[PDB]
């Protein structure tokens, strides 16, 4: 949280890699929004203008729970938008096996990589995270074994079925922010995360959210919006207030009670 800007009211300065700086990682951000169909097979929630200041946009890539789809989550996703980011949703309900994310990613790719169009020249092909809830989540560790995905943020995975093969959890590229929720009934916590903290290959910072159903990321994503929206902002816009969010032994959710914490590989 610690910010030089001071936060609330005031202007916190922009982050390392050029986008504005923000008073809350829950409340929108300055970027106006917009969104449609990507790719016939994904759904893009992004800045309604790109590029502008000189900017190249970081990507966060998504999958839904299981039965969902993206307007099941289009506050969480509108909401990383408004702060800068080019969100891409596949459609699928059926996001277990990583594979349609990673296929929204190459889309992407090819866009920026055009002469003119919507993403040409305005995407940071070299950050990029990936995200999603329940099977989604477990996709989210399928396709995070991916060299390009730098970092993941599992909401409430699903790992013990819907096209997950645990192998992955032991082949991830880039540091992994697990969430659960102490009241999830349905992706147990301990049949479903814990043996992803134990076999990951990377840093993990897995919080546990107090009184958290399996339904708390749907919508807005409740009171994992701004921890989930602070790890991207760090890892994928270099914002430095967010690293004591989850950096060091006094970090804001390593001493906020709602949150059981459990960390590897993460300064603390």
């Amino acid at each position: 949280s610690t910010n030089p800007g001071g936060g609330g009211g005031g202007s916190n300065p922009d982050t390392g890699t050029g986008f504005p700086g923000v008073s809350s990682f829950s409340a929108d951000g300055s970027f106006a929004t917009t969104s449609g169909s990507a790719g016939l097979s994904c759904t893009v929630f992004r800045p309604s203008t790109l590029g502008a200041n000189g900017l190249k946009h970081p990507i966060i890539v998504w999958g839904n729970g299981t039965t969902a789809s993206p307007s099941t989550y289009s506050g969480i996703l509108e909401h990383w938008a408004s702060h800068g980011f080019v969100v891409i949703a596949a459609n699928t309900s059926n996001a277990g096996t990583g594979q349609d994310m990673l296929n929204c990613v190459d889309y992407l790719t090819t866009q920026n990589n055009r002469s003119t169009g919507t993403y040409a020249n305005k995407l940071d092909l070299n950050r990029i995270g990936a995200a999603g809830h329940s099977q989604g989540g477990g996709g989210t560790i399928m396709a995070g074994q991916d060299y390009r995905i730098k970092v993941t943020a599992p909401f409430q995975p699903y790992t013990i079925g819907l096209g997950h093969n645990s192998s992955s959890q032991s082949n991830q590229n880039g540091p992994m922010f697990l969430m659960t929720g102490s009241a999830d009934t349905i992706a147990s916590p301990t049949l479903n995360a814990l043996p992803v903290y134990n076999r990951a290959n990377v840093p993990v910072f897995w919080g546990e959210l107090s009184g958290a159903s399996h339904f708390e990321p749907v919508g807005s994503a409740g009171d994992f919006r701004g921890p989930s929206t602070a790890w991207f902002r760090y890892h994928l816009m270099d914002d430095a207030s967010a690293e004591d969010t989850f950096y060091g032994s006094n970090c804001d959710l390593c001493t906020d009670n709602d949150w059981e914490v459990r960390r590897k590989g993460i300064n603390a």
